[PDB]
């Protein structure tokens, strides 16, 4: 067993060698000296194999390395960005996506992924919303579990199973002004009821590692916050793994303003941080700290032990080359089967935001633009229409970017012999040339040249007037989201929005195919564009999936996991909000002396859980099996859902709960369950949810996790706004 | 003795009479005469007129069983009839003496008219210019906000409220109400205890410390409990930590609003309120309708009721109302104390002192002559005054002027007419409506602030303004908010000058005539376009009843503007919240390096406000020498002096607000990059110099640490002094636990 092995190995180690197990730098000489615990961001089974060989056969103790990478939403086969993927509301698909990525990365030498990112955010200004699963902690927790299980399986024993890392612990999504890395501040009540569940869920699914976040919490950088890293993570949740810092998280504490390198390094290890990504604070200062009594041997041994336990659990003491099969890349990476899975999952992620009836032939009843049969002349216009490198999305560091088909390319393939695909760039990404450059960093250039916006527009209107339909491929470049990609405006960029206006003015039918990493402020578009399909960033096979949606091969079923506000002045806007002492009643905007603004109502443009289909769904009244239950009972909430339209398709039936009265104020609703059903036209299904006191608990004023007696409102519907309702009492 | 008298009085009262002292209906609430007869009423508010107040007091004294006199409340916020600037504007004076004076005058007038209690000062810290109630406070900063709280309470109450022109003040809104989410009024507040004490609480404390007689509970939740039911707030902090000896009143229907908050029925929330330390029920009738049943049922004890009742009675005793219930009911005072020339003269001085000159660039008026700033200018020729704020009397006082005679204030045109008669012709055009949307204009101009928007087209209004402008030598563009675009329940998600006014502005600028933007506002606005295109921008906030004359004083150079901002002006609403006393983060963007990938910064704008905290210009300029510290190392027992030479390097005499900032460089918790720790407002003639000195003592360097202990920690500090929070000179010093006791 493990304990004996690790005792024995640790009894042989110098203080230096124990310290070295905590170092995760950016080298061959470092490894020879036992100064390296793992490496990260190295791609290639050949390279990784040789570096491992150096560790195993050229270091004193032969201790093998962890190899980390950001395998976020795929290795080479790119699934949608996680925010888009969350919109599937399909935990099976989500697990599959993480399984596939793990198969691919492990085939290439990777034993550790810095995934899943589970940070709750209600601030769409923050670029890293693209990497999470929205604003809701329940959905977030379900997804966390599915991702950890996809990567790790049961116990990481297989050679296609890798170690996961829940990030970023904790509260990183609440950075002030939506500005990446900025100050976080909240009450402990808010932490537990509104932000912490996804981290806890990952821990409880047996995630092997946790990454400390960049932000402060209660005035202490997370990386030096013992309350977080010991009392909560270990003390409350029982985490038995190790904590890794984020990139230079230790030395950044110097800038935060809590001390010099040695001081903040000691505080981090004493807080419960075990591995030091890049900063070399542990390597360069811990021995001195140990000599001065600032860090005990016991603390060092604990951190070292954790690191070694992770390597044992990965099977790296049994076989250091477990993940270095030179034969596997050809078999496992970027296969047709994987790419087909990604295409399917991509089409499942898209959210149909709008699809109004339009006068398409004179005299006929108006009908929607989507789906349509690929015939005639299909214009595909905009700066996202013919970009390969912008399809996979941010955080695709192992992808071959210029290998993904552009939207034009993919649609051309899919329509060969049936229709003509007419392309026009239409506009730049944005008017400001310097913004376009930083927005298209990391190889996402759109090849901006000297053609002016006016020239670009004029070409596009020429093409548009030769067309039977216009697909406007607009929105963000993929690096307008991700890290250090915060925005103060959330519009479709200026020149693109002008292009869209002008395309609408041709009189031809226009479908907005919207690429984004975040919620955008779309009131103008919701008013004037007949059809809007949010395609997020669908992955390496996005172009094909977009075709599947457009041509009706897939009926869109995605639902939003994050509120789309009307303007930036409404931030933060989220569905699970408190009622206030002065709630504005429905339809009463504007009312003086209620909680409301002078210039806009309180509502998002599109609420949490919103998503349309090519069919329609109708809900009966909710049947509750009990009107009362006690603290040990249960009941069933049933509703019949009928496909009332003409298309087969899926519906995410959503369960919300309102605790009507509380000893503290309680949100107007909370997501507490969901089921994704598929129905043929005319077919019905009775959807049943179990409700029990376990589900009705929350963290009260004293942070006690408790369900209080009183009345509850159970709400079931097609989104967080449009619901059927009923009540019961807890005794 | 007060204790004897109140014991004796409380020994006579029934449970219904004790409960009745806790009840505060609104009049000016049903069946008030009969409720007073029954002893069911402890106070009233919103009744104006010393005649009416005396009648009702006589009812209480002569026709209730026990004759217990009433408190009479009103929102005396920035004046009774003589209106001073709105408090946010007033705060830009950086002048505590003037602030105290404004409060003294308002107390003199209010008390003349029967009023014994003002629901002032509002001291809520806010970093969010969306929130309309920023107009009512004194900006983002706790140091300045604390000093203002003190000055206001002292102004209203004096030493001990003994005089018949001193009234009881009420610090509001306890607590954290300025952090409402989305800047939407009444919305959820949430923050750490550390943030509360370091960043929000001090001005409430400074009001308690100044002897404020009462505190008003806020509308917001704190830690998921409505403030009105938050025992931690109303007992543990207010009494347990600060030793507040007064009483707590709810805000309007605060108790019954807890039903909507979602913590129970009227009886439950009323019981929880009184048990929390709330002493008086504004309007809800929660206390009067449910407290006896609660006492029967054991939900509230007789000791809790007695404690609340006693606080109300002690307030009345401390105000001198048992001694003379008609102390403030002198029917002859109104004719000699209210809206007097002496009061109005002070209001005009204080108003001119509140204005903030945001921009005043050189303009070439005529070829061959060197360019000069538009401000100030001698009144000559043809002066156009154009805009929806140009000829509105009723919008001059500002929001929260509930006792003012709105349509007696001169409009800006009228004011400029009087001041320039015989010297210049004032030409006038409306130019635009307040905003394109009529329904918005309506809600924006409620409470008697109509601009009398008519059925003219935007074209009619604009063309009339252009005919004026093209005949004029200078254009005074009177634009911005109506007064009721700020105040309570006036939150905005856009902070621009409204659409049709900004179009008007553009068109006036296109004439080529020189334009001065005289900006009326209750809040920070997003003014990047205006800062780029308008030569001169004078922020006049809302100046009060004498605003028009004060504006003339500034434009013509009778007063040199010396206001400084107390709240950050963002470049856009997507930067909110933006405040000077922020943390460094782990990845600070170095100055001048926007944009840099992997630093804390946005893709589309830099991190900076358009105008920072403490920003403001003058008709002259001031230069700062380097800082001289009297010593470089002290210990906890010591002190040092920071000194800077400030010189008037321009051609005009003028006042400068010299501002002291301190940065605690390293902490056990992260510390802000600076915090205001002092200021001095100096007046300098052209060429003149003055050495400004600040005492720095370890007690000023204290903050609430992780464990909420108010401590100073040894380490390095940076002393910064300058003309605003951005443009500062620097010097460093070290604090130790133990240093030299003598020179050796
Ligand atoms: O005048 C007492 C307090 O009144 C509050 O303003 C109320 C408002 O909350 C209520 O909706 C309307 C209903 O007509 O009456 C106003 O007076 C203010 O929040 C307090 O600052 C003020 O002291
Ligand atoms: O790849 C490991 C972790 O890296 C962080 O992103 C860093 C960024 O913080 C740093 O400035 C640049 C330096 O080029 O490298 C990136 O890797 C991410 O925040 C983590 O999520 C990631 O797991
Ligand atoms: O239009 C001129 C004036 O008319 C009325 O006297 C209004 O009360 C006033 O606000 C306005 O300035
Ligand atoms: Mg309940
Ligand atoms: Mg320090």
């Amino acid at each position: 067993d493990m304990d004996r092995f690790i005792d024995a190995l640790m009894k042989k180690m110098t203080v230096e060698e124990k310290i070295g197990q905590l170092n995760l730098p950016v080298i061959a000489a470092k490894i020879k000296r036992g100064e390296v615990g793992g490496l990260f961001n190295l791609k290639g089974v050949e390279k990784i194999r040789d570096v491992q060989k150096q560790a195993v056969e050229q270091s004193r103790l032969g201790i093998p390395l962890l190899f980390g990478m950001d395998v976020i939403h795929g290795y080479e086969t790119m699934f949608p960005i996680p925010l888009g993927l969350s919109c599937t509301w399909d935990m099976t698909a989500i697990e599959e996506s993480a399984r596939i990525a793990a198969i691919e990365a492990s085939a290439d030498g990777i034993s550790w992924t810095f995934s899943p990112m589970v940070d709750i955010s209600r601030d769409p200004r923050w670029g890293r919303v693209s990497e999470g699963s929205g604003e809701d902690p329940f959905l977030g927790a379900m997804i966390a579990e599915a991702m950890v299980l996809g990567y790790q399986g049961k116990d990481m024993q297989r050679n296609d199973e890798i170690m996961a890392c829940v990030k970023h612990f904790a509260l990183y999504g609440a950075g002030e002004g939506g500005r990446d890395y900025n100050t976080v501040d909240m009450s402990r009540q808010r932490m537990f009821n509104e932000y912490m569940l996804p981290y806890e869920a990952a821990v409880e699914a047996g995630v092997g590692s946790v990454m400390a976040s960049f932000n402060e919490v209660d005035g202490v950088p997370a990386t030096a916050n013992k309350w977080l890293m010991t009392d909560v993570l270990r003390g409350q949740w029982g985490f038995n793994g190790f904590v890794v810092t984020n990139y230079t998280g230790i030395s950044e504490m110097i800038d935060h303003g809590i001390g010099d390198l040695q001081t903040v390094s000691a505080r981090a290890i004493n807080a419960g941080v075990d591995m030091d990504m890049v900063s070399e604070g542990f390597v360069s200062t811990l021995k001195k700290s140990i000599q001065e009594g600032k860090v005990s041997m016991e603390t060092l041994n604990t951190a070292c032990r954790r690191i070694l336990e992770a390597k044992y659990k990965l099977g790296l003491f049994d076989n250091p080359y477990k993940y270095c099969d030179l034969k596997r890349p050809a078999r496992d990476i970027f296969t047709k089967a994987h790419r087909d899975a990604a295409r399917r999952i991509a089409a499942e992620s898209f959210v149909l935001l709008k699809n109004d009836n339009v006068t398409l032939r004179p005299g006929t009843p108006a009908e929607p633009l989507l789906p349509f049969n690929p015939k005639g002349n299909i214009a595909v216009i905009g700066p996202l229409a013919d970009s390969r490198t912008n399809m996979p999305g941010t955080w695709s560091v192992a992808a071959v970017l210029d290998r993904c088909p552009s939207l034009v390319e993919g649609l051309k393939e899919m329509t060969a012999g049936k229709a003509n695909i007419l392309y026009a760039k239409g506009s730049n990404l944005i008017s400001d040339a310097s913004y376009e450059e930083r927005a298209t960093m990391f190889g996402r250039s759109l090849n901006r040249d000297n053609r002016t916006d006016e020239q670009l527009l004029n070409e596009a209107l020429t093409v548009a007037n030769q067309s039977d339909i216009i697909i406007a491929a607009l929105g963000e470049s993929s690096e307008m989201s991700g890290e250090s990609s915060s925005r103060t405006d959330l519009n479709i960029p200026d020149v693109q929005q002008n292009l869209l206006k002008e395309l609408l003015k041709t009189g031809k039918p226009v479908v907005l195919v919207l690429f984004t990493g975040r919620p955008l402020t779309l009131t103008w578009e919701q008013e004037h564009v007949p059809a809007i399909l949010n395609v997020w960033f669908g992955g390496s096979e996005a172009a094909y999936a977009i075709g599947d949606a457009l041509f009706g091969y897939v009926n869109p079923g995605g639902k939003l996991t994050m509120s789309f506000p009307k303007n930036v002045g409404q931030i933060p806007l989220y569905y699970a909000h408190k009622n206030t002492g002065r709630p504005l009643a429905q339809g009463k905007w504007f009312e003086k002396f209620r909680s409301n603004y002078l210039d806009v109502d309180n509502e998002p443009l599109y609420p949490f859980g919103y998503g349309l289909s090519y069919t329609t769904f109708s809900y009966g009244d909710i049947d509750l099996s009990r009107s009362t239950i006690d603290m040990t009972g249960e009941l069933t909430a049933a509703v019949m859902v009928t496909n009332t339209g003409t298309w087969p398709g899926s519906e995410v039936v959503q369960l919300y709960i309102r605790d009507l009265v509380g000893s503290t104020t309680r949100p107007v609703k909370e997501l507490k369950g969901f089921q994704k059903i598929f129905l043929e036209p005319g077919q019905s299904e009775i959807v049943r949810f179990k409700i029990a006191p376990e589900m009705l608990r929350y963290y009260n004023y004293d942070l006690q996790l408790v369900a209080e007696p009183g009345e509850f409102e159970v709400m079931i519907g097609t989104n967080s706004r449009d619901v059927k309702s009923a009540r019961f009492t807890l005794k």
